[PDB]
């Protein structure tokens, strides 16, 4: 019944979206294959709205990278778009095709309102799709072409080398920016001034002010014993950040460009789009502290469950007790001086101020998001779970659209974060002057962290999530608090 021709597709009058990552539900209905609505976590939806009452029996549908993984989806519709009939259950795209591929259902329903429902896809937890539009195959076209098939494959052959090439392109601009030849040259107290004994551990700093004083090294303000600094520069050459060993950054290591004590006493990270990468696995660059439990004694390796490393309660005996801590707080006091004002539609604005990390995944990053058309920015979380093939967000202060208004976060505002794990338990905390805490707890016994082998480190400073902006932009914060603690095994 279905035919290779029909008249036009109804134009929806409206887009929308539970949320996104900026790139928004109306690149659903643009018909480039290059723009997407990206969104993250089982049950967000993106829905078009047709204006009036209208019959369909299918949707079509074209998959972000649709040739790599399969996406899984409900289709809905509804006449008020308050009641929800579900007219497909757990579709899965066909993982072989960038192109449209038509899922259809007998009989027809009446409806003004249709929505996709996204349960992420076979690689990770991410709804990601091209195009989406309600059909009638009683008048449109529903080709052939739209049921997977070898031969539709072959046929995407020249549309697949075209999308590789203009990958290949942005992976060469990426590079360019990549090579850390910059800021002027780093002065380590370990060369300099002072005889480091790198076999054993810093000894605790004691009267720390309360409150950050200027001309006081960061060391002198922060206990920086447990953390080394990760510099987006690379002026031995190697291809890799220049990393400040605990030594170091315990005996007033300052970056007079990147990481420097401000005239208030706060400390402060600068990181550009540019710089060296900390490895392939990433795109961006960072100026972040990385946690070391070894505090300084390098007898001690940085990887691995071991006394560098904390891990939470709920792990196995074995590692309980391998580890330098087992559950973790870090809480941090901050402002943001400034945001990235360049890039692409996900990644302008965007950087992460606190982590905890083991060796491949994120129980949380915490992002800063502020867009440059918005008077004030966003502050939410990822929690990333199951070895990455799942992705939560949540909200604190506005979430990952960033489209908060007036009613956000502003350039040079003081506020706070707490980020607590107990067990299988996180609770984090986003804490204002005069105004109520916001707590979100997140439930982790199926998120996989405690099934033995994996080790944590906090992080805290600025990653950059933006490599597309110009060069030399950059985002800032200034921290005026930084207190991790841990609890010991018995
Ligand atoms: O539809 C869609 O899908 C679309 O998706 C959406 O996009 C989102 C998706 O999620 C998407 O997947 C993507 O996600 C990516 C994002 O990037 C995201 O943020 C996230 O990033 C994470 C990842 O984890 C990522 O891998 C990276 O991790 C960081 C991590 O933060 C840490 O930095 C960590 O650091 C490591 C690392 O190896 C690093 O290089 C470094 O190694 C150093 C260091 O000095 C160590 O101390 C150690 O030192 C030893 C050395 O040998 C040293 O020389 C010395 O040696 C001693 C020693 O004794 C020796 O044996 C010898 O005798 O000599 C001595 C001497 O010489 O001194 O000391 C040694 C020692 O052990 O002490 O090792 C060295 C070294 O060089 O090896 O530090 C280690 C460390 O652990 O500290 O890892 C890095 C890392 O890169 O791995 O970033 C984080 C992050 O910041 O977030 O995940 C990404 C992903 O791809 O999964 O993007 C998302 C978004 O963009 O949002 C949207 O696009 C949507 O629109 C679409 O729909």
């Amino acid at each position: 019944n279905n035919k290779e021709t029909g008249e036009a597709l109804l134009t929806p009058v409206d887009a929308t979206a539970s949320s996104h990552d900026g790139n928004g539900p109306d690149r659903l209905i643009d018909q480039d294959l290059t723009t997407r609505w990206s969104s993250a976590g089982d049950g967000e939806w993106a829905m078009l709205d047709y204006g009036s009452v209208q019959e369909f029996d299918a949707v079509q549908a074209s998959f972000s990278k649709g040739n790599e993984r399969q996406s899984k989806f409900d289709i809905q519709v509804s006449v008020d778009g308050e009641t929800w009939t579900t007219v497909l259950e757990n579709q899965l795209s066909s993982g072989k095709a960038i192109g449209l591929e038509r899922f259809q259902f007998e009989p027809a329903v009446k409806a003004r309102y249709v929505r996709y429902v996204g349960h992420g896809n076979t690689k990770n937890g991410w709804n990601s799709v091209t195009g989406l539009a309600a059909v009638n195959c009683s008048i449109n076209a529903c080709p052939a072409s739209q049921i997977i098939t070898s031969d539709v494959v072959a046929a995407e052959a020249v549309l697949i080398a075209e999308m590789k090439a203009a990958e290949k392109a942005r992976k060469a601009a990426r590079k360019d920016l990549r090579s850390g030849n910059f800021g002027v040259a780093a002065v380590y107290p370990c060369e300099t001034s002072v005889k480091c004994d790198t076999r054993s551990a810093l000894p605790v700093p004691t009267g720390l002010p309360a409150t950050p004083v200027a001309g006081n090294a960061p060391s002198e303000n922060f206990d920086m014993t447990h953390w080394y600094l990760s510099q987006p520069f690379d002026h031995d050459k190697n291809g890799k950040p220049d990393d400040v060993s605990e030594w170091n950054l315990a005996n007033g290591y300052q970056h007079p460009e990147i990481f420097y004590t401000a005239d208030d006493g706060g400390l402060v990270f600068k990181s550009y789009v540019k710089g060296v990468r900390t490895s392939k696995n990433t795109k961006y660059a960072r100026t972040e502290l990385r946690e070391m439990m070894r505090r300084g004694d390098q007898s001690i390796s940085t990887k691995g469950v071991n006394k560098n490393n904390w891990v939470f309660s709920s792990a196995p005996e074995a590692d309980l007790e391998a580890a330098a801590g087992i559950d973790g707080v870090l809480e941090a006091t901050l402002k943001i001086d400034h945001a990235t004002t360049t890039g692409n539609a996900n990644e302008v604005g965007r950087f992460i101020i606190g982590q905890i990390a083991d060796q491949n995944d994120e129980p949380i990053r915490l992002y800063y998001r502020k867009l440059p058309n918005q008077p004030t920015g966003a502050v939410y979380f990822a929690h990333e779970s199951q070895d990455a093939t799942k992705e939560d967000f949540y909200p604190l202060v506005g979430d990952m659209t960033a489209e908060v208004g007036e009613d956000g976060i502003a350039l040079g505002e003081v506020f706070s974060y707490r980020i607590d794990v107990k067990g299988n338990t996180m609770t984090v905390t986003l804490m204002r002057e005069g105004k109520d805490d916001v707590v979100q707890v997140v439930d982790m016994s199926n998120s996989g962290y405690d099934v033995g082998g994996k080790y944590m480190y906090f992080k805290a400073g600025v990653a950059n999530q933006n490599i597309s902006g110009d060069l030399d932009d950059y985002s800032q914060a200034t921290f005026y608090q930084l207190d991790v603690s841990h609890d010991q095994y018995k």
